C-alpha cells in the first residue's frame, strides 16, 4: 500500500464541540457535522497540530489528548484552566516527536500509536458526563515507514453502547477479500470489555503486526480492555479464511447478549457474502 | 521432551457435545467420553483438522474457535447457519498457517498460540450457557522447534468456578522437580479475574518463555484475563524454589475466599510434598 | 547510574505495626511503619532474609511475588508460615539472573517490579490485611539497568490511592528532567486503569524501549487488577514542560470518587506555572 512519510508539518485545524439529539454530544471539523465518534485526526511524527477549537454549547467544554505532547495549557482540564466557556474559543496545541537516542544513551520512545480525546469537563472535572454524551475521538500518530490501510474505522466501547449506538445495530464495516483494514478500538466509562473479531487475529504491540521473524509479541483475537484504554490493528480482510459476514463483539458474555455486536462485512470480488442473510 | 516438528498434515477427529452429570454440559473426543474441560487438541502450524460433530443433545449445539483459520461456514454460529440441530452432525474444518511475509512487505503472523474452542448458540446467539454448561476446552498451535513439555495442564475460570467444580475443590495438579510443566488459561463468562501462580513465573508472550537475552517482554506471575482470553506459558517445576503444594488462586481477594483455588503439588523424587498437610489447605 | 551485578547475601528487619485509624503496615524499624510499606531493592542474584517481627495481637505473614523461595517461606497459614501474635520468623528471599539452561531453553531472570503483602488478615488469603494496608513494593533489577533519580510507589487499594482519603493524592514531586520510576501495585476487588496526563512509556518489563527494535506498545493508560505490579521510568515534563501534571484510575467514577493523584513537575527554580 502507502507509506507513512517522516513528519515535521505545523497543522491546523477547526474543531466544534456541538449538542446532538436525546442529549448527546461530539466533535466535529465543520459547524453542523458533528459526530460520534469525532472526526479522526491522523498525523506523522514530528508533525504539529493547532486545533482552533469552537465550544458552540451552552455548558463548559474542553479537549483533552491522550500519548501526543502537549504543554500543561492544553491540559484540557479545569484544574489548569484549560476549557472553554460557553460560545468560547480557545488554540489547542499538540506536538509529535520522533523516538531516538537520549544524551545519557537511552532510548526515547516516539509518538507513533493508536490514541484519542476526549472531553474533560462535562458533568464531572474528569469528563464523566462528556465521556457518556458522545465527546471522544480517534488519534492515530504515525511513524515513518507504517503502512498506511486502505480503510480505516473506529470501534468504541462506551459503557455498554458501541459508539453511542442503540443496541443490536452495530455498526458494520465493509471490505473486499485483500483489503488492509485499520481497526481504532478506544474504551471509555465504567466497564471493562474483552474485544473480539471473528476469522481474523493480530499482534499485541505498536502496529498490530509483527514486525518480523524476530518479534516475540503474542498473537490474539480477543483484547481485554478498559476505560481509556486505545490500540489498533491492520488485518488483511478474509486473509486464509475468505468472505463472509464475520462478527466483532465483546466477549463479556452479557455484553454482547445485550447488543454490544456488530459485523466486518468482507466481499468476495463480485461483491457477494456467502451465507449473509440478516 | 523434544521439540515440535513442521505441520502440514491433513487430521481429523470425531467430537461429541453431550449432556453431563449436574445439569452440565462437555465435549468428549468418544461417545459417552464428554469432559469439563473438554479435550485439549494440539496442532502443528499448518496442519488441517477436520472436526466431526455429533450433537447428542435436545437443543443446538455449535463448535466455534479462537484463533485458527476457518472459513466461514465453519463459524460455528446459527446466525451463519453453521449450528447443528439436535442429534445431527456436521464437519467443521479448522486450518493454520506458517508465519510468513507477505508481497506488500508485512509479515503474515502464523497461527501457533494457546487457543481454545466453545459453544456459540446454546442459551444465547454467543454460546452465554453453554460455555457456562462447560462446553469449552482448549487448542494448542505449536510452531517448529517449539519445546514440548513433559504434561500439560488446563485451567479455565468459567465465572467464579475453575473448570466448573464446586468452591474449593480445586482441581490440583501434580509434577516431580525438575518436570516442564505447560499451563493453558482460558477464561469464560461475565467476571475479570487475576491469574495468580506462587513459587513460579513465565514471561508475557506467546510461549510464556522468553526466546532469549534480547525479549523484553515483562516477566510475571499474576495476569488479569476476561472472558475469552486464552494464554499459556511452560515452568520447570520447583526451578529454584524446591517441592511443595504450590497454590495458584485468582487474586481478586473475594474470589481466592469464594474457591477459586488450587494447588500444584511438586514432588520430590521419593514422591513426597514437604510441608504439606491436606487438611491445612481445607 | 546503572545497576551492578548481584549476589550480595542482604538481612533487614522488619516488623508487623498497627497504624491510626485500623490500619496496619510493614516497617524497618519499630514505630516506622508506612503504607505503602519500605521499598526493597535488590540486584539479580541478591538473597535477602527479612527477620520478621509481628508486634500485633492478630496473626500476620509476608508473602512476596516473583522472587524465588522456598516452601517454608510462602506466609501462608496454610503451609504453616504465618507469624503468630508478638511471634518472629526468618523469611528467606533469592534471586536469580537469566541464562541458558542444559535443554537449551533460556531461563527467566527475577528481574522487574514485584510486590509483598500479607496472607492471614481477615481471611486465608489477606483479604483483611491488604485492606489494612499490609503491602509493599519490591524491585529487583538486571545488572545494567537504569538507576532512576527517585522511585514513587502508586498503589490502588481498592478505591484508595496508598489507603489515602479521597482526593488527597498522594502528590509527587519532580523538576523537569528527573529520572522518575513509578511503581505500581494493585490489590483488592476491582479493576482499574492507571493513567497519567503528559508522559508515557513502553509496555515491557522496565517500561523503556531497549532501542529502535523494541515493538512493545508506549502507553499512558494500563488496566490492572488485583495483584497486578508494573513499573517504567519516565523524564519528568520531556518535551511538555512544568506544569501540576494529574495521574488517576480512568475508570471514570472512581476519578470522581478520589483516586486522583498530582505529579508536580517544576521548573528548575522551583516553581509551576498555574499551580
Ligand atoms: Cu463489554
Ligand atoms: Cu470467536
Ligand atoms: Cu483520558
Ligand atoms: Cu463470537
Ligand atoms: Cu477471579
Ligand atoms: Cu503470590
Ligand atoms: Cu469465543
Ligand atoms: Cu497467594
Ligand atoms: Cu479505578
Ligand atoms: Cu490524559
Ligand atoms: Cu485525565
Ligand atoms: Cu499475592
Amino acid at each position: 500500500a502507502g507509506a507513512a512519510p517522516a513528519g515535521g508539518e505545523v497543522r491546523r485545524v477547526t474543531m466544534y464541540a456541538e449538542r446532538l439529539a436525546g442529549g448527546q454530544m461530539g466533535y466535529g471539523l465543520e459547524k453542523g457535522k458533528a459526530s460520534i465518534p469525532g472526526p479522526l485526526i491522523e498525523l506523522n511524527e514530528g508533525d504539529t497540530l493547532h486545533v482552533e477549537f469552537e465550544n458552540t454549547m451552552d455548558v463548559p467544554v474542553s479537549l483533552h489528548v491522550h500519548g501526543l505532547d502537549y504543554e500543561i495549557s492544553s491540559d484540557g482540564t479545569k484544574q489548569n484552566k484549560s476549557h472553554v466557556e460557553p460560545g468560547g474559543t480557545r488554540t489547542y496545541t499538540w506536538r509529535t516527536h520522533e523516538p531516538g537516542r537520549r544524551a545519557d544513551g537511552t532510548w526515547r520512545a516516539g509518538s507513533a500509536g493508536y490514541w484519542h480525546y476526549h472531553d474533560h469537563v462535562v458533568g464531572t472535572e474528569h469528563g464523566t458526563g462528556g465521556a457518556r454524551n458522545g465527546l471522544y475521538g480517534p488519534v492515530i500518530v504515525r511513524r515513518k515507514g507504517d503502512v498506511l490501510p486502505d480503510a480505516t474505522h473506529t470501534i468504541v466501547f462506551n459503557d455498554m453502547t458501541i459508539n453511542n449506538r442503540p443496541a443490536h445495530t452495530g455498526p458494520n464495516f465493509e471490505a473486499t477479500v485483500g483489503d488492509r483494514v485499520e481497526i481504532v478500538m478506544i474504551t471509555h466509562g465504567e466497564y471493562y470489555h474483552t474485544f473480539h473479531m471473528h476469522g481474523h487475529r493480530w499482534a499485541d504491540n505498536r502496529t498490530g503486526m509483527l514486525t518480523g521473524p524476530d518479534d516475540p509479541s503474542q498473537v490474539i483475537d480477543n483484547k481485554i480492555c478498559g476505560p481509556a484504554d486505545s490500540f489498533g490493528f491492520q488485518i488483511i480482510a478474509g486473509e486464509g479464511v475468505g468472505a463472509g459476514a464475520w462478527m466483532y463483539h465483546c466477549h463479556v458474555q452479557s455484553h454482547s447478549d445485550m447488543g454490544m455486536v456488530g459485523l466486518f462485512l468482507v466481499k468476495k470480488p463480485d461483491g457477494t457474502i456467502p451465507g449473509y442473510d440478516p
